[PDB]
């Protein structure tokens, strides 16, 4: 048999990844360019620049045009067989926008094999500095937005998200307020993902529905851009993101510049890119009821919801696998930081004795219940630490093993609850996916599966990005929107059974899920 294959790219905050996917759904090639350690010219940190304000957070984007030249070459060079790549799509950081300057196409559609794309593309950018996903500098254009469609509900109802500043309608009005000369200039607005896409079409790609809805401007419900929204950022700005499409739309073929300089087939297929986490979505190939809970400095949870409900916190973005539903990310500041400050205070500085505190406590812990936030958190916004007793009195400390429980349950007890304000719902058919340092302890995921009432599977994430968008590119070889992108991606590796719920596990979290919500809220009006 030959080995056909499909290229799964991540154009990340750090680096341009890539992954080769054969068509058993094996991953069997993997590289990568590290922007400081391999285009160190640019001075970046981290692969972006921290401006002196210590707000604005940006990437060259001729770093991320050259970083691919170094990637392709560097494959070419290990001996890649480009001719079998049958098709290829990839993940943008999110957020992240490329402002092309007038003029722009005709170079990306009259690159010569000859040379490389940063020479060819060197002046296309009206925008040198793109700002990305970790900038906050944009709070003045957050209100300005919200204020103009109606308020931050009004927002979120409309786009999934009341404003962020890292949301790109609001970097884009900064852009226009700041340096409306080269906003003026400006031909076309593209995500870090649609821009990555536009590389490999040798001509503009549209933005999809997914990486679309992480920018305060589409109408998740409709799938067209909010009038509204747009006008309230920056003027003419729909002609520069021109409409948007699926997920799972073949966007073009690949540029003859790929076919002629690295071997490419003339019929290899540039399917649509998305947002990295989205593109981890369908990675993990989550379907209906399903969860995935990220567990890091950051705890994330991703959600699949057939019908949402937007919020003051969190992100409904269209599903990536399917165009008619919604997908959602929940962010947790207070992760691994406070699990490993509890164990180190708790019991001895090791995550086996933070198992055995698990191991040696009932479920519900007596009724003693825990809210950890050292630094100010996210969902919901408070800070503290917060402890009451099974009486509902709020207490100083617990001891050290009901403390470690009160911790891992409260948070997923947290995640549950907050799911659920989105709109989630466990059903039968519910998997919980779960990832990170956390999943490799069998007694934290063991209490997971009976918050939820649902087994739990451990999966590696460290390529989701990259790999979910190769399933992606099979879904567009194998059928697209003529088939069900589960039904494609059945091939792929499973994820491994880690937890199912104990017996009762229902009955004491029934209970007790209704007073953690009410104990959140109890906090949350004395902050106020
Ligand atoms: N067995 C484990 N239980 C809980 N957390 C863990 C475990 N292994 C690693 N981690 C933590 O996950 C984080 C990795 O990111 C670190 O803070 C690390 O201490
Ligand atoms: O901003 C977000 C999600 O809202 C980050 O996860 C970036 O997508 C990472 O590149």
């Amino acid at each position: 048999a030959p080995r056909r294959c499909c290229l799964g790219w991540d154009f990340s905050t750090q680096q341009v990844k890539v992954v080769a996917v054969d068509a058993e759904l094996n991953v069997f090639y993997e590289e990568s360019v590290h922007f400081d350690r391999d285009l160190p010219e640019f001075g970046t940190q981290g692969g972006v620049h921290v401006h002196k304000d210590g707000l604005t957070v940006t990437s060259p984007v001729l770093m991320w045009v050259q970083a691919l030249d170094i990637i392709l070459e560097k494959m070419k060079a290990s001996g890649f067989d480009f001719s079998q790549v049958l098709a290829l799509s990839g993940a943008g950081q999110q957020h992240g926008s490329i402002y092309w300057k007038a003029g722009a196409q005709q170079a990306l559609t009259s690159l010569s094999p000859d040379l490389r794309l940063h020479q060819q593309l060197q002046d296309c950018f009206s925008i040198s500095d793109c700002p990305v996903w970790m900038d906050s500098s944009t709070t003045a254009q957050c209100r300005q937005l919200e204020a103009a469609v109606g308020g931050a509900q009004a927002l979120s109802c409309l786009t999934g998200s009341r404003a962020y500043e890292r949301f790109t309608g609001n970097q884009i009005a900064k852009i226009y307020q700041q340096n409306p000369e080269a906003y003026s200039h400006t031909e076309r607005i593209s995500l870090v993902s649609s821009f990555a896409a536009s590389l490999f079409l040798g001509s503009y790609s549209p933005i999809d529905y997914s990486d679309g809805s992480g920018m305060n401007l589409l109408q998740i419900q409709d799938k067209v851009w909010s009038q509204a929204c747009l006008g309230a950022c920056a003027p003419h700005l729909e002609e520069k993101l021109s409409p948007p499409v699926p997920s799972c739309s073949v966007v073009g073929a690949i540029s003859s510049y790929y076919v002629q300089r690295y071997g490419f087939p003339p019929g290899c297929k540039v399917v649509a890119f998305t947002g990295d986490n989205p593109a981890s979505l369908a990675g993990m190939r989550l379907e209906e009821g399903d969860i995935a809970v990220s567990l890091g400095t950051s705890d994330t949870l991703f959600l699949w919801l057939q019908e949402p409900m937007p919020a003051l916190e969190g992100h409904i973005f269209c599903n990536p696998v399917d165009s008619q539903h919604y997908m959602a990310l929940l962010c947790f500041k207070n992760g691994s930081l406070m699990r490993e400050k509890i164990r180190n205070e708790s019991v001895s500085r090791s995550w086996s004795d933070f198992s055995k505190a698990l191991q040696s406590t009932e479920m519900g812990n007596g009724g003693n219940l825990g809210f950890y936030f050292d630094v100010m958190e996210i969902t919901p916004e408070i800070i503290g630490r917060h402890r009451f007793n099974t009486e509902n009195h709020k207490v100083a400390a617990f001891p050290g093993d009901v403390e470690v429980r009160a911790l891992i349950e409260g948070q997923f007890m947290a995640k549950r609850i907050h799911a659920e304000g989105l709109g989630y719902r466990v059903m039968s058919k519910t998997k919980i996916l779960a990832t990170g340092g956390a999943s490799h302890n069998r007694e934290i995921l063991q209490v997971l599966a009976d918050v939820f009432d649902a087994p739990v599977y451990v999966i590696d994430t460290a390529n989701s990005a990259c790999v979910g968008s190769a399933y992606r590119a099979f879904h567009g070889l194998a059928g697209g929107t003529d088939v069900p992108f589960s039904e494609v991606v059945k091939l792929a590796p499973n994820p491994r059974l880690a937890a199912t719920p104990s017996p009762g596990a229902s009955q004491v979290y029934e209970a007790l899920l209704p007073q953690y919500a009410k104990l959140e809220q109890r906090i949350l009006s004395q902050t106020r």
